[PDB]
């Protein structure tokens, strides 16, 4: 079953961006209590929000992986990927979500542009 992606194509005032990172912060906050389910959803709040901000389906797609649920991570990696194919976070995480599902070959791709990527 597939998770809420946010209206690609959205009208993002400044205030939207804001309540964004406030949902992010709680999210953030419940993530380092290791209250999983409440990261993705507040997560999920701030895509909704700003859903062209890759650091959001990036940061959904690292927990997505500590629930153990590859494809969904997957799904959140390619479009933050989408949004920014430069930076290191998505890749990471599609790496790793990559490696529980055994695809050894993709895990190493990904893995080695993280590195590469990161500074």
């Amino acid at each position: 079953a597939p998770q809420e992606m946010g209206d690609e194509n959205a009208e993002i005032t400044e205030a939207m961006m804001d309540e964004a990172n406030e949902k992010k912060g709680a999210a953030i906050d419940a993530l380092n209590d290791g209250e999983l389910q409440k990261a993705i959803d507040l997560f999920t709040d701030a895509i909704k929000l700003n859903p062209r901000l890759a650091i959001l389906y990036a940061k959904r797609a690292s927990v997505f992986v500590k629930l153990q649920k590859p494809n969904a991570a997957i799904r959140d990696c390619d479009r933050a990927i989408e949004i920014n194919p430069d930076s290191a976070q998505p890749y990471k995480w599609r790496g790793k979500a990559h490696r529980l599902l055994g695809h050894w070959e993709e895990a190493a791709r990904d893995l080695a542009l993280a590195c590469k990527l990161d500074y």
